[PDB]
């Protein structure tokens, strides 16, 4: 599950104003990548309702990957 992975994640994950995190909202789509520098990778959110599409960073398998 490297170069590029997409996750399915079922979590509401959405603190502080602003800030970079997968703003997961309880069965949503994560598509991430490998990129572990030390053991965080960086993702974008792909929202099923209007289009939130922003970018965080997780500690490695956050999600269901189904590549």
């Amino acid at each position: 599950g490297s170069h590029m992975l997409q996750v399915r994640a079922t979590k509401d994950y959405c603190n502080n104003y602003d800030l970079t995190s997968l703003n997961v909202k309880a069965g949503d789509i994560i598509t991430v990548l490998e990129q572990h520098p030390d053991g965080r990778w960086k993702g974008c959110i792909h929202d099923n309702r209007t289009g939130n599409d922003r970018v965080g960073y997780f500690p490695s398998s956050l999600g269901e990957a189904i590549v």
